[PDB]
């Protein structure tokens, strides 16, 4: 199975994927991240 995790340093909302994307790479060097309810959630494997 696969955990995602959200990131405490984001920028309070969310416009586009990509936000939490480059965030996510930025923030927590994954693969990927989403955007769930204006958060941002990354790709962790587990």
């Amino acid at each position: 199975k696969t955990c995602e995790h959200l990131a405490d340093t984001y920028r309070g909302v969310c416009f586009t994927n990509a936000s939490c994307d480059d965030h996510c790479k930025n923030k927590a060097h994954l693969i990927s991240g989403t955007c769930h309810n204006w958060k941002c959630f990354c790709t962790q494997n587990c």
